[PDB]
């Protein structure tokens, strides 16, 4: 969840929001492990709940997430369904555990490709075209990451948006991301340069990736 | 319907059979004209009812249609509905009026394109792997006619069979078509050679089109 001011000006300059969760476990091994435990179930809950009491009323709120790579998890199941009870006005999504399980109303994956399918064993991520005629399959598809823009890329953008204007269930996506993670330091001479992981001596460090 | 031996040689040889009413009014304006009468709805059901009567015992016969090109009417909706109640061994198809209607357990277009679209009013042919996510749409598509080999053609009947292996929802399709339709004539010398369309003074005449 955001400073509060931040939906403020959504509503007034009008932007959709997807509100999240403050829940993300991508670190465990396997993904899940803490959010199928219902010890953590407590605490989870919380983060869902208070987020939901704090901002049901901001009309730029669109969609709730039950948070971010965390797997999925039992607690996910219980937490959807304690929202779809609480507030019938807003879908519910969530990306962990494939982007298509029963803890999420949109098919929400990250970086899903337009034509090309990759098939990773239990969380595959389908080719968004294929992946809304799978058997069975109903929901919007509306990809929660894509277009990961980290230094000179974007490539293939317009591939998304041919795919997205041609097929009615394909509802769009959100870049990845906004803005640059780089932190100020200043040289011997008090002149600023920008930062990236591991610059401040810290280790492990995952280096240009925070950009 | 075919000559009754057609069908004891596939239920030996082993080939999935489409088994089709003799029923067509392509040249009719508009195309519906005769099927949407219930006039004409003593004839039609003659055509499909004796049809079932016959064949019904081979397993060589997978699906039934109710005809071809004859647009789609009430009629078609009757019988469609009549075989579901005598036959509930097999699916029944019909592509007329826009290759989806309420007369076809199959979406079986004619032609449709792999990635173009061809938005005719009425009875748009969409690019097949799109036709599969149209909203609340939820039937396998097997084209009924497709690969128009006509003359020097078959181009890009590759992309074709790459979109049915990567789709399980797309099921493939019957090419147009196995044999020529030439005759044989004979020239002063009493040579032969292969006829087409206008070459026995008929007229008017689709000259090379049976082919
Ligand atoms: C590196 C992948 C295995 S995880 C990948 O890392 C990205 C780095 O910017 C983003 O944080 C994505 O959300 C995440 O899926
Ligand atoms: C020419 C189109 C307007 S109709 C088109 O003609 C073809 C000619 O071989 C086939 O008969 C197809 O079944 C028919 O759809
Ligand atoms: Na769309
Ligand atoms: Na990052
Ligand atoms: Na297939
Ligand atoms: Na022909």
């Amino acid at each position: 969840p955001n400073h509060p001011l931040w939906y403020t000006l959504c509503d007034r300059y009008g932007l959709y929001v997807v509100d999240e969760a403050n829940i993300e476990t991508h670190g465990m091994v396997p993904m899940n492990r803490l959010t199928d435990d219902p010890r953590w179930l407590p605490a989870m809950s919380e983060r869902v709940t208070r987020m939901v009491q704090r901002d049901r009323n901001h009309p730029s709120v669109i969609i709730w997430s039950l948070g971010d790579e965390s797997g999925h998890g039992a607690n996910h199941d219980a937490l959807y369904r304690w929202i779809k009870s609480v507030d019938p006005s807003r879908p519910v999504q969530y990306e962990g555990g494939g982007a298509d399980t029963t803890a999420t109303d949109i098919i929400c994956p990250m970086y899903a490709r337009v034509d090309e399918d990759q098939p990773f064993p239990a969380v595959p991520k389908w080719s968004i075209k294929k992946w809304l005629s799978l058997p069975g399959e109903t929901r919007p598809l509306i990809l929660c990451e894509y277009a990961h823009a980290m230094g000179n890329s974007l490539g293939g953008f317009a591939k998304y948006w041919q795919a997205f204007r041609q097929y009615p269930r394909l509802q769009g996506g959100f870049v990845w991301d906004w803005v640059d993670q780089s932190l100020i330091k200043y040289d011997e001479n008090g002149n600023p340069w920008s930062a990236y992981g591991g610059d401040f001596g810290d280790t492990p460090n995952d280096r240009q990736f925070c950009m």
